[PDB]
């Protein structure tokens, strides 16, 4: 099945990316060489709803999972609705050890709905 994930350190500065799938990088237009070490925030821009990142934000300070519906960009600019699903991975001593990010492209959340949030 495709599966659009990145993985990220948190234990390295500003939780960088140090794997994104193929179906990640053919969704976003971006090569693999591009993104590696960067912040998976460069997805976002204008119309990403700024309360919405705040969720992510926290949701990542807590170390809890969260599902989200933000506006992402691909390389070339077209926005994309994107269900974003953050877990927490944790090793054997029950530490953190990275964040796994899953996208799903699609309006699942009418805009309408989404706004009542
Ligand atoms: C593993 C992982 C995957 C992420 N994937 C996305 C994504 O697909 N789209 C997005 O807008 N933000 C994504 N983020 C969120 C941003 O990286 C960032 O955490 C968010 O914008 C909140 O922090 P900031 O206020 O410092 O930007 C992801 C974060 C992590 C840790």
């Amino acid at each position: 099945m495709e599966k659009n994930f990145v993985i990220s350190d948190p234990r390295l500065p500003d939780n960088p990316i140090i794997f994104a799938s193929d179906s990640f990088l053919e969704l976003t237009e971006y090569s693999r060489e591009e993104i590696l070490g960067r912040n998976c925030r460069f997805l976002q821009g204008p119309e990403t709803d700024q309360a919405t990142v705040q969720k992510i934000r926290d949701a990542i300070r807590d170390q809890r999972e969260i599902t989200v519906q933000l506006i992402n960009y691909t390389k070339s600019g077209k926005k994309f609705w994107n269900l974003f699903h953050l877990q927490p991975m944790r090793d054997q001593k029950g530490e953190l050890q990275y964040f796994i990010g899953v996208q799903l492209d699609g309006e699942f959340i009418p805009n309408p709905l989404l706004g009542l949030d």
